[PDB]
């Protein structure tokens, strides 16, 4: 149907291979010890020899033993295609994820994909495993155990078989007939009970007009409706069992009345008589497991599918071909606009906007609603509609993906922090072109001894996942630290702490040094350090601009900066 | 433990005789089925002799007249049972439920409580039918089972069923001791995994500063760490199997060990081995089964216990004991700033106003004050905490609920009407001695002849609940339909939507002349369309007590009457 798994059990397609002695295994033990049951009828117990007996039940041991060994190993075997083949899957959908573009885990919902990975993924797995061991022993044991009956008496064999679907369509149309019989007036009973929910809910009106008895009488005779109803409702469900049992016991009457009926027949041992009727008893788990394995094995095969359609998606696709070594050029935001998933707004209106080199430009908002998506976007996440981010004579799509992401880095209050040493967390990625000593040194900038680098260890030390939890506040100065370590040419701050100053006063921004002096940044508006430092404020609101003055002539008047202002106090 | 369902299985305490009188004969049936087995065997084509193989299918047959018949009385019984003890059980509550306080509806309980009524009384019911099933036909089932030692073990079967508690207390211990193995690394599990919801949660980060492959590296470390833990996983659920197959495999063995030694083995045949392993494949069902019955026993019935809780909630008291005929005495309101149970919110005025009989008020309000509440306060619905309400020279708690239920009257839109005819419902239980003639002269200024209620099965259409969907506006009023039969002195006006329903908003201030000329009411107006036709404009509003103005101080400047009309118009 949707063989797409097989291309990936290809590298482990050997495991059912070897598994395969332990699939006929596991049903072939059961089937021999069942056989073994006939000489314990007639060759055992029926006559004084006990020869077979001196060690049958050595026989039930060993082959047991040899039915636990198949079990184990089989289960090994499932167990070593089902984690190798759920590894590689991984591996893909985490190389796609990281591929893929602003989506399901980016900006669009919650992160409830790890919840689909880490479940269904293995819910996959253990389907498909359930799946091939139920259809394989099942096999085994009906071809097992239809060897021993055709063995045994081929004319009891047949008749049985016979008398099989008739007994089987009997219970199956019963069974389907009368729960419809049950539905179809369960479903008045409902409208009965939700007929007493109104008398119920109107308890105000019986409160102040005053109906106790009436109202009382009311639902006496509901209640009694209901009575007769829970009356036919047990009928009808404890009808359908009398039917089903009937048919079974009549099936035993059956095969027992052709049985010895003609003067041929009971030629047999006469034991086996009992051992055919245990595998009959036997069979039936195996046979109600046989009947799902179908809608088991396609609704496993739809949930791989969800997993599929998560994979083969697009990623981020890039045809700029224009090698960046270092971009000293102007970012332009001009009259630009690009897309929000789920907003009929548009997600930013005419900007006009210019970041020379080596200028301190500060953005100011109040709302919030597009104070990110103006100077966090620069990297070319969200698809740009209309307007040019004019990057030395070219676009922000022409530029292929390189240097730090495009040409900038970032911080913020969500800075996750991965498990390699928080020295190879700063020099992550380029890790072998920066060597320690330069990496010590960017902690030296850095300048946060007593909260990162305090003989906790050298610098080898790691925040752990949910474990050390260091501060947010000092995970930004590492950040920064990072960013100067990669000698980040544009820098974007969110400054979102709006807390007590513990020290990152002084590095507010990178210790206020050539990351500051040189290298143009922009700065969200939440403390008055980055109000005074400013080249030229573009005052920026609900994605339109009001005013582009210098901040200090905007300061001598009213305007729209100095309102701002008022409230940020 | 809680034998309060006792007192009301005893009217009907035969049921359940009859029902387990039944049973037990269901439950032997299928020991005597058993039984036949060695009549089957030895007897018969064992010997190689017709004997009575001709009865034993009508033996079938006869037998399982008794298994289906019984099956059918002994669920009717049940079921008889049943279907009485929850109606009594529902009658109880219910009348112990609408006669007690309304905060419980209020935030107290949401619309669930038809669950809390509905759901578990079926859960009691059904729980009580499964204990009685699995005490008696298992229970009883097991003593038949159990003695075919008697009939056949003199010394041949005792070491089976010595044998068999020690099977149970290994499998037991294992199990639960593999169980705990397999679970002391879930935890592990979590851990790993959480890893790795760390690691695409910093897909953030990592795309800011592009370490996809290394990131990649990353996973494929703790992806095969989470590998080898899912086989850990599956390996220890793997090798719990053989261990508890052995104990059957060895249990068997033992059997036959002891059936070595011929000198027991003397005198049993062929067929009664067949017979004991028989009953050995019945024992694994109905033991299981009684595994959970005292489970069971406590688990709906400690929902029961859930519901005689509500059973025993106190209702509403009243020691007032002053009734009055048509109280044509003032309401007088003294420092009443309430704060009803279950929230202390902001609250209330502290009203000081007095409304008297045969001096017409209206009252004005805005945002959500809380005002329907002060008209609970007339009617008691919920509790006074200070201050005082007093009726005609007595306080509010001096007078019986039913005296001013029928004193006091109501209008709202929300009006939850029954599952009667028209004529009854605006004589909702005071029908009586009110014959159709006050019905029809009532209908006569209702003038609602057919505006919504059209001539259908006449004046006294049949109105259905919940399906005739009807306009609240012209539902329920003293006239539309009730109060003006029972003459109502006070009465509440909630006007709480305003709609443009043709000519029906005119029949409101219709009904507002017919009303007013006697039979004093205030309003709370939603819109203020019925404050021109008030004697004296009461101002208070929000949740304090502004003044107690009338119609032309507060008109002069804004205030708040003014004020409520500029917002309003």
């Amino acid at each position: 149907t949707f063989r797409r798994l097989w291309p990936t059990i290809a590298p482990f397609k050997a495991g059912l291979i070897v598994a395969g002695v332990a699939l006929i295994l596991n049903a072939a033990s059961d089937t021999f010890m069942l056989s073994l049951l006939k000489p314990l009828l007639d060759d055992g117990f029926g006559k004084t020899d006990r020869s077979v007996l001196v060690w049958m039940p050595l026989v039930v041991i060993g082959l047991m033993i040899l039915r636990g060994i198949t079990s184990y190993v089989s289960s090994y075997c499932i167990s070593w295609v089902s984690g190798k083949v759920v590894m590689t899957m991984r591996r893909r959908l985490f190389g796609h994820m990281m591929g893929m573009p602003v989506s399901f885990f980016d900006k669009q919902s919650t992160g409830t994909l790890l919840s689909r990975i880490t479940y269904d993924s293995e819910q996959v797995a253990s389907s498909s495993s359930g799946a091939l061991i139920t259809v394989v022993r099942e096999g085994a044991s009906i071809i097992g155990l239809f060897i021993m009956m055709f063995y045994y008496s081929w004319q009891l064999s047949i008749i049985l078989i016979v008398l099989a679907p008739i007994v089987s369509i009997a219970i199956r149309v019963v069974s389907k007939r009368f729960r419809n019989i049950s539905k179809n007036m369960q479903n008045t009973m409902g409208q009965v009970t939700t007929s007493a929910e109104q008398m119920l809910k109107g308890h105000k009106e019986v409160l102040i007009f005053g109906g106790q008895e009436v109202e009382t009488k009311r639902f006496d005779k509901v209640s009694n409706r209901m009575r007769l109803q829970g009356m036919k409702m047990v009928s009808a469900s404890s009808i359908s069992d009398p039917i089903i049992q009937l048919i079974a016991s009549l099936a035993l009457a059956f095969v027992l009345y052709a049985a010895s009926f003609p003067s041929v027949m009971d030629s047999l041992t006469a034991g086996t008589i009992t051992v055919v009727f245990s595998s009959m008893i036997a069979l039936m788990r195996p046979l109600k497991s046989l009947t799902n394995v179908n809608a088991q094995f396609q609704r496993g095969m739809a949930a791989c599918q969800t997993l599929f359609t998560i994979l083969d998606s697009e990623q981020e696709k890039d045809e700029g071909k224009r090698v960046i070594e270092r971009a000293t050029g102007d970012v332009e935001f001009r009259n630009v606009t690009f897309t929000y998933p789920g907003r009929d707004v548009p997600a930013l209106r005419n900007i006009n906007l210019k970041i020379p080199a080596g200028k301190t430009v500060a953005l100011v908002g109040r709302s919030g609603s597009g104070k990110s998506t103006i100077a966090s976007l620069i990297t070319r996440f969200y698809d740009i509609d209309e307007g040019e981010i004019l990057m030395d004579g070219h676009d922000l799509r022409e530029y292929t993906l390189a240097s730090l992401r495009n040409q900038v880095a970032l911080v913020s209050q969500n800075v996750h922090l991965f498990n390699d040493t928080v020295a190879n967390n700063i020099a992550y990625a380029r890790t072998e072109q920066y060597s320690r000593e330069q990496i010590e040194e960017a902690a030296r900038m850095a300048y946060a001894m007593d909260f990162i680098n305090k003989m906790d260890n050298g610098l080898d030390t790691v925040i752990g996942e949910n474990g050390v939890l260091l501060s947010g506040g000092q995970r930004q100065r590492i950040a920064i630290a990072r960013a100067l370590l990669r000698d980040s040419p544009i820098l974007i701050l969110d400054e979102a702490t709006s807390a007590l100053d513990t020290e990152s006063e002084r590095a507010i921004q990178a210790a206020l040094d050539e990351l500051q002096k040189n290298r143009t940044s922009l700065v969200i508006a939440h403390r008055l350090s980055t109000i005074e430092k400013a080249d030229e404020i573009v005052v920026v609101e609900d994605g339109v601009i009001v005013e582009r003055g210098t901040h200090n002539d905007l300061l001598e008047h009213r305007g729209v900066y100095a309102q701002l202002h008022k409230m940020q106090f």
